[PDB]
RNA sequence: AGCUCUUUCUCGAUUCUGUGGGUGGUGGUGCAUGGCCGUUCUUAGUUGGUGGAGCGAUUUGUCUGGUUAAUUCCGAUAACG
């Protein structure tokens, strides 16, 4: 980065990360998969590093503020884990969601009245949402999601490594990213703690 | 049957005679046709728009499954209406 330490890790954040498990990855690789990854453990798994997590969300973040109009910037999800997530996600930065399934021509259609045409687009799972990926090269939008350790990466200018396998993995990574479009863009910026929990970005789940 | 012939009146330009031109026909051609009907077919089938896939003829939509008497619905889904 290159700002004194408000746009670099912070102590509190590390904590949350490892009790939301989103350091640990699955069992596979890619050929472009291994670039984030440090090592093994003894166990199958592969230890995606933090370090290599922060830097790539930043950018991620400061591409998404910069649109002059936040009303466009269409996010996706259709695994039950990224639904409670993107919903919040698109209340507190000006967004469209699209949850659950896609119905696929959103964008190539120029007749249908569920017709949208965005800009960018910030996916859960490529390997899940497969079909706005394959339609957002006929359009010219930028793509950006967030990546396992084997996820296919084809149409993604750029990845934000993840677990996200579910658990609190994937609500704590929509949280974050939150977080930090509305330090740099807004003025919810004090780097002193923000009110809003990861709590309610994470999974609705099964109740008692 | 004044049809024809013998016999010899009646009607009065409507006709008659020649040519041209038509008119009529349960004549032919249903393989020149309209209309109507039968059958394929009484089963559940049929199509375009916009979008997608193919150099193209085309295809997807119009479906693995359940369900219904039924392309009847549920559901699933590069298709949507």
């Amino acid at each position: 980065s290159g700002a004194l330490d408000v746009l670099q890790m912070k102590e509190e954040d590390v904590l949350k990360f490892l009790a939301a498990g989103t350091h640990l990855g699955g069992t596979n690789l890619d050929f472009q998969m291994e670039q984030y990854i440090y090592k093994r453990k003894s166990d199958g798994i592969y230890i995606i590093n933090l370090k290599r997590t922060w830097e790539k969300l930043l950018l991620a973040a400061r591409a998404i503020v910069a649109i002059e109009n936040p009303a466009d910037v269409s996010v996706i999800s259709s695994r039950n884990t990224g639904q409670r997530a993107v919903l919040k996600f698109a209340a507190a930065t000006g967004a469209t969601p699209i949850a659950g399934r896609f119905t696929p021509g959103t964008f190539t259609n120029q007749i249908q009245a569920a017709f949208r045409e965005p800009r960018l687009l910030v996916v859960t799972d490529p390997r899940a949402d497969h079909q706005p990926l394959t339609e957002a090269s006929y359009v010219n939008l930028p793509t950006i999601a967030l990546c396992n350790t084997d996820s296919p990466l084809r149409y993604v200018d750029i990845a934000i490594p993840c677990n996200n396998k579910g658990a609190h993995s994937v609500g704590l990574m929509w949280w974050m990213l939150a977080r930090e479009v509305l330090r740099m863009r807004g003025t919810i910026s004090r780097e002193h703690p923000w009110e809003v929990m990861p709590d309610l970005y994470f999974y609705r789940d099964p109740e008692e």
